[PDB]
């Protein structure tokens, strides 16, 4: 009956948690310097605490042969991985496995006679890595970031379209419903992750079921703040803080049920210093 | 007189243009009575035309073996083509080269594997003949007719997409791009035919670029209607008429160029006797 939960799909994705996990293993008999390929997410505090632990942000081209290297969520072409294994480093692919099918996703499209659109940001390393694994099967294709990038698509028959995993999912609507009405053929394999509709759904279920609900985060944390509306909406008895030092005593008066859940860029040791601040309260 | 301007794209599609001169050449092999299964289109004017040469709208199952009976450019099921080539009937298949196209898609998704969403108008025989085709290549679908009818295609992980020939372009992209959404994977063949946007487009380059526009229809035809309110907005001298008859002497002082149009039911004898009407004004 009684309960001090933590929400399914709190704090970081399944991706990021793997990449920390696989990061984590790596030290274990590793006989080289361990580093990631640039630091393993944005968040300063992580970083450190892997830092401390022996995993490195690699700043250049400084490992050596014998040193671990790991691939990040985002992934990379499949040439430059290709590249960093002829050095001689142990390599560890954490990439995303949502980004791991949208690499194969741009492949199935080539194979099938499709001309391919990756709705995404042009700059941003997972598009350039979806970019290198189409050239790498073949492919031909282009990122649409704005509708104006669509001319090109437009001179082709038949048109594949796939995402960015973090794809805003009203502008792919408008991207697949525009490219459908200009072109004769049209497929589309939604490559969007299931990651801030799992962290939310999951605040859904439990805030109506709980006394107080706690959303961790930064207080300008952009998605931390959704979900703490998304709590709020459900149970006026909702509380976004930002470390274990806000939560004061006097919220959990005559309260049998505590929920937690947390931003995206909340790591679990942050989670677990609430849950333990409010087992004392 | 003066300049008279034609539209281009006034009047009968492509495939209703086909299906009238299929119909009319049927005469000439033809041993027994000649009809149409049910009136070719919805004119009163040309389905007489046609029945003073011959053509008769079928208004039952009154025809007969040895009759010819003409389907439509809507097309028909497979299985009632079939029933009617079994009564002994001479069938001339005027069905659009358009809408036996969106026949072969559901048949090509439905071998592809996936489970088919028609965008169109449920009771529309057009529609009825492409869910006879579905079903007759072992193929599952629905109708999609608004936004609500889409809740039994997002239980399937692959959802093939066609549409009604003539289904509106805002309404079919917003159904492609939600279903998208929500399945895994989603195949979209573009089946709308282009008649009514070119049509349209038509009537908006020549309407500013003529003294007045006259466009001809059914008061009852929608996409007339829509012909009218496109070009009554770029020149406020377009006027809406069901024959020469409405055409007004007053409308035609001091003019240099005339422009004319037509709505998707309108024979190019109607055109014509506007046309002449207008130079016998002027
Ligand atoms: S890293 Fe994450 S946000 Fe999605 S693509 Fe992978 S679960
Ligand atoms: S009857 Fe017509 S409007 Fe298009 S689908 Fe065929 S030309």
């Amino acid at each position: 009956m009684v309960d001090i939960i933590i929400a399914e799909h709190a704090g970081f994705c399944f991706g990021v948690k793997r990449a920390v996990k696989l990061a984590e293993e790596s030290l274990k008999e590793s006989q080289g310097k361990v580093y990631t390929l640039g630091p393993i997410i944005h968040n300063p505090q992580e970083v450190n605490r892997l830092k401390n632990l022996g995993v490195f942000p690699s700043q250049g081209e400084e490992f050596k042969e014998g040193d671990t290297v790991i691939i990040r969520s985002h992934g990379i072409p499949p040439e430059k991985e290709e590249a960093l294994r002829k050095k001689g480093l142990k390599v560890i692919d954490a990439t995303c496995p949502y980004v791991k099918a949208v690499h194969e996703a741009v492949c199935q499209l080539t194979r099938e006679g499709y001309f391919v659109v990756l709705v995404g940001e042009k700059n941003h390393p997972e598009v350039i890595g979806t970019l290198g694994y189409l050239r790498a099967c073949n492919g031909k294709g282009i990122v649409v970031e704005t509708l104006e990038d669509i001319g090109e698509a437009l001179k082709h028959e038949r048109v594949g379209i796939v995402a960015q995993t973090t794809q805003n999912e009203e502008f792919f609507k408008e991207v697949v419903g525009e490219i459908a009405l200009w072109v004769k053929e049209v497929k589309v394999i939604n490559t969007i992750c299931n990651a801030t509709s799992l962290r939310q759904e999951s605040v859904k279920k439990l805030a109506p079921e709980v006394d107080v609900m706690i959303i961790i985060g930064g207080k300008n944390s952009g998605n931390t703040r959704r979900l703490y509306y998304i709590s709020k909406e459900l149970n006026p008895n909702t509380y976004h803080i930002e470390t274990a030092e806000e939560l004061q005593p006097e919220w959990f008066r005559g309260v049998k049920r505590v929920g937690i859940s947390a931003g995206a860029s909340t790591p679990d040791w942050i989670i677990e210093q609430v849950k333990s601040r409010i087992q004392e309260i």
